[PDB]
């Protein structure tokens, strides 16, 4: 089982933090976007765009779960996950650190050329807000530890984290 999940909003810092919290713990990260990739042989944006978010969703709850039963790593979740019943109960009584991210902060780092079918331009700030709206009480159920990512470096957020998973 893992020893930290990770859950929050595309660019919340979940790669970031979750490589260096990796690190920090002597284990590997298994980020489950990557699984799925693995798992399909298809991008995501592939299975979004041609079969939708629906089979992508039950697809993704699959290795989640797997994911959780199997890797004693650091888990990063895609920023969805939380939205399936299903992934909610398989976190219950794991180690999950919610990264917390502002709008303005979150639609700044993902202005790129990643591909992401739920924000696309135009009105991507839009778009995020509605993702951060409705996803906020999901990350909130499942977390067993809430961190701002905001303007905080990455290298503190991680000595927090680890501070916070080491005491009471
Ligand atoms: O927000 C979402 O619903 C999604 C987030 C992505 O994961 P990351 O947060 O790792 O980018 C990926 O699973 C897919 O594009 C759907």
């Amino acid at each position: 089982a893992p020893k930290a999940v990770l859950v929050g909003l595309p660019g919340s810092g979940k790669s970031t933090i979750g490589r260096r919290l990796a690190k920090a713990l002597g284990v590997g990260l298994l980020d489950t976007d990557v699984a799925i990739e693995q798992r399909t042989g298809r991008s995501i944006a592939d299975i979004f765009a041609t079969d939708g978010e629906q089979e992508f969703r039950r697809i993704e709850e699959d290795v989640v779960r797997a994911a959780l039963a199997d890797h004693d790593g650091v888990l990063s979740l895609g920023g969805g996950a939380v939205t399936s019943p299903g992934v909610r109960a398989a976190l219950a009584g794991h180690t999950v650190v919610y990264l917390e991210i502002s709008a303005a902060e979150g639609v700044r780092r993902t202005g790129g050329n990643t591909v992401r079918p739920l924000l696309a331009g135009p009105d991507r700030a839009e778009k995020y807000r509605a993702l951060m709206a409705k996803r906020a009480p999901l990350y909130r159920r499942v977390a067993t530890m809430r961190v701002d990512t905001n303007r905080r470096n990455p290298g503190a957020v991680v000595r927090h984290i680890l501070s916070r998973l080491q005491v009471p």
